[PDB]
């Protein structure tokens, strides 16, 4: 398997855990600290760093009852100032990039108390597939699904509902949406971690999946496996393949990697293209910093990038 190893650039440091890199409407850029603790316990963080400089800037430590979050996956909305954000023992939250959060949903549309989430992924018609290894949010214990399979996947609607689309995975972590060219979304990417898969459905509407099936194979054996994912804009799937050093790359088609991109670090965690560029932010969880490399091509346009009222 062809491999390249394109020249990286330390971006800034220090960010326990670091995860979620994500860029908002107005370009600012933001990662999260998920591994940030107070007194031993969670107290995870949401910060909006200069790309210039590295400086990092606390926007929102989210707690609920006095229960501190561990915000681990972002993504951007398109008609508001706001990130969408899955914190692994708050569940879902939408925080303002101005300081305040509100969680989404106590319960999902069965009633039943949410799971903490990993990462999720906005279709272009707004739709939020969200990965939820976690046990139930705070207050209940905390707990992984790396061994037992009880890890959920949601989709939370543009209409408010918050459903479990599908369950009994092994830590769902990366998650990722392919849309035709005009904008349907029709394939949803679920990547299983310690099992070294990467699972795809067919995307029959808003929350509705169909055909599972197991689509591709992270390489190796080592402890970790598929993290976070993103499309590049011929629909190659770029996927962090923790503990392994490299960034996996997957064709149209799935299976076998076509490429892989080796990094400086042996863990990365996600990764988040550049608007309009090729650049592409890598976090990393064996420096617990973020980095930058320039890929091929540009990113597939995010769901804020897309245009509400189509194409002129
Ligand atoms: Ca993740
Ligand atoms: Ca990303």
């Amino acid at each position: 398997i062809p491999v390249i190893e394109p020249l990286f650039t330390k971006v800034t440091e220090d960010i326990p855990g670091a995860e979620g890199p994500v860029f908002d409407k107005n370009g600012d850029f933001y990662i999260v600290a998920p591994a940030v603790e107070v007194n031993g316990k969670p107290a995870g963080e949401i910060l909006r760093i200069d790309l210039k400089t590295g400086k990092k800037t606390v926007i929102c430590k989210p707690e609920v009852n006095g229960y501190g979050g561990i915000p681990a996956g972002c993504q951007c909305d398109r008609d508001a100032n706001q990130l969408f954000v899955a914190d692994m023992r708050l569940g879902l939250l939408v925080v303002q990039t101005d300081g305040t959060f509100e969680e989404i949903a106590k319960k999902d549309s069965e009633g039943r108390r949410m799971q903490g989430c990993n990462d999720c992924a906005f279709d272009y018609e707004g739709n939020l597939w969200i990965t939820a290894p976690a046990g139930e949010v705070a207050p209940a214990d905390a707990t992984a699904s790396m061994q037992e399979k009880f890890g959920s996947i949601y989709c939370f609607t543009t209409d408010g509902q918050m459903i479990q689309v599908d369950t009994a995975f092994q830590f769902p972590n990366g998650i990722a949406v392919r849309h035709m060219n005009d904008g349907r979304p029709y394939q949803l990417i679920v990547a299983e971690m310690p099992t070294k898969k990467l699972w795809s459905y067919d995307i029959k509407g808003p929350a509705k999946i169909e055909n599972k099936k197991v689509w591709g194979h992270i390489p190796g054996t080592h402890e970790g496996g598929a993290d976070g994912m993103d499309f590049d804009e011929d629909n190659n799937l770029l996927v962090a393949n923790w503990g392994s050093s490299h960034i996996e790359v997957f064709g149209p088609d799935g299976g076998q990697p076509k490429m892989r991109i080796r990094c400086p670090f042996e863990k990365p965690s996600n990764l988040h293209f550049k608007p309009q560029t090729k650049t592409i932010f890598v976090t990393e969880h064996e420096n617990n910093a973020v980095w930058k490399f320039e890929w091929q091509r540009n990113g597939k346009k995010q769901y804020c990038e897309t245009l509400k009222f189509g194409i002129f």
